[PDB]
């Protein structure tokens, strides 16, 4: 239903509204398939939506390019910066564990934070792993960087319901490259924008509008 | 006269404009004091800025708190993740060295992206390296946040002359906590705003306008 026209929204390259739920993070993020990324889906995610770009990468993906989660880096980094050792997330709030990984930049661009770089950097990604270039991967891209990446939990949706997982999830359903790049929408008020008031913006931009509970259940 | 009359704007927790050397990065960044930050002073620079929220901290206080450079981390993990290794920051962009370090979110914020976590976690951070409680950090902090930190050069501006530098030298100067919060402009035409629309930024929102020579020039 909701669900379909989702996945043909992504098919078209446009980008969708997906909000988590309201007993996790209450938060909606701008979502859209990274292998049809332009610099106009990046140039609104800044400004309508606000958050950090990320994106999400399939847990096939990380495991065929060694992509690690970013605290298995910092707490073995730790033996050498102890401090690393005392800032281990074990206390996250809506979660088990976050999904952040390292941030990367194509080795091209010049600051790679501007628009066309990022959009660049991370058409890249999608299509080297869409050409199972693997043995390019190293060579593409550096890190740090400015684009952030996130791995998916392994089974997706069925172990962690985050916006990771669920829009990976929608890929996967779109027979698409598993990689998805979303943004949150932030609110004038200091905090998240509302639910109602992101719904309004899905109508007002012809854009389509999920939940969690509808992806995971379809999933 | 043009520097000092920034300074007189940093102290009152005022938002300024820096357009470094056309021979790096040719770009401006939204600068202000991390210890008077402000919920909307994130959402301006995330609505009028759109680059990367950056927390840029002075090589002291670094020391002080164990934060290293965040190739360091990477270097010393490519021993147990070979992904990093092919990632060797070899062809450094500009100078030697990336500034990025850590990223970081107080503990007691929630998602930590919205404007009022951002806004408290760079405030706390402001109000701990003050009260010189250092080896709270750990108690405080977790990574990795939705906060990007910058480690300043050693000896600042005379030995490295990037928008991370030319800011904390301001903070200095103006004898506030030297830390700063500050976000590179990015333009419609994707790339970044250029000199000519910053500039008529900083007149129609009556902001101070520094150069980049300028500032190291009084330094
Ligand atoms: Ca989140
Ligand atoms: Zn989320
Ligand atoms: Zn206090």
């Amino acid at each position: 239903n909701n669900v379909e026209k989702a996945i043909e929204a992504l098919k078209k390259g446009e980008i969708i509204l997906v909000y988590d739920s309201d007993e996790r993070e209450g938060e909606t993020d701008m979502v859209v398939a990274s292998q049809f990324i332009t610099p106009e889906h990046i140039r609104i995610m800044r400004k309508d939506a606000g958050g950090l770009i990320c994106t999400a990468l399939h847990p096939d993906i990380c495991n065929k390019l060694g992509i690690p989660f970013m605290v298995d880096i910092l707490e073995f980094a730790s033996q050498k910066f102890k401090v690393l050792r005392e800032l281990y997330p074990n206390d996250i709030p809506y979660d088990e564990k976050s999904s952040f990984s390292i941030t990367i930049n194509h080795r091209k661009t010049f600051t790679g934070i501007t628009d066309n770089d990022r959009a660049f950097t991370i058409k890249k990604l999608a299509e080297l792993v869409k050409e199972g270039r693997f043995n390019d991967f190293g060579k593409e891209f550096r890190s740090p960087g400015h684009v952030t990446l996130l791995r998916a939990a392994e089974g997706l949706v069925k172990n962690r319901q985050g916006h990771t997982e669920m829009t990976v999830a929608l890929a996967e359903l779109a027979n698409l490259v598993p990689i998805t790049t979303i943004c949150e929408m932030m609110g004038d008020d200091g905090n998240a924008m509302s639910k109602n008031e992101t719904k309004r913006y899905a109508e007002k931009h012809n854009l389509i509008y999920l939940s969690g509970e509808e992806i995971i259940n379809y999933y």
